[PDB]
């Protein structure tokens, strides 16, 4: 699905990532919780957060976020190649946290409104494309794993 002049795009996106990885993944949560409260219930965790203050201040977000990111980056610096870091998130979300894969989706664009705000133009049209077609391909990687098991459809 991308070529490198795309995914030499997305790891340098990556790169304003990693130099906050807490702030990023406390952003994009807060950001899918707040957009889409039904996600929220998942979480036996942080079903407790009322408010998105409540949510700011929890110290366990911010450390969820963390593996959400530190596991999304790992993937992504595999261009595309992710066979193996991937099957068990799959089977993982779809067995036993039952996630559907739109919510899925919802995270991406979540990551996409996230970087908007934090980097106020400094992520392009170009950088947008190649991190939209990331995004992509390792939803529909997943879908084809969700397949397999016959979680819906
Ligand atoms: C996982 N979130």
């Amino acid at each position: 699905g991308l070529s490198d002049g795309e995914w030499q795009q997305v790891l340098n996106v990556w790169g304003k990532v990693e130099a906050d990885i807490a702030g990023h993944g406390q952003e994009v949560l807060i950001r899918l919780f707040t957009g889409h409260p039904e996600t929220l219930e998942k979480f036996d965790k942080f079903k407790h957060l009322k408010t998105e203050a409540e949510m700011k201040a929890s110290e366990d977000l911010k450390k969820h976020g963390t593996v959400v990111l530190t596991a999304l980056g790992g993937i992504l610096k595999k261009k595309g190649h992710h066979e193996a870091e991937l099957k068990p998130l799959a089977q993982s979300h779809a067995t036993k946290h039952k996630i559907p894969i739109k919510y899925l989706e919802f995270i991406s664009d979540a990551i996409i409104h996230v970087l908007h705000s934090k980097h106020p133009g400094d992520f392009g049209a170009d950088a947008q494309g190649a991190m939209t077609k990331a995004l992509e391909l390792f939803r529909n990687d997943i879908a084809a794993k969700y397949k397999e098991l016959g979680f819906q459809g």
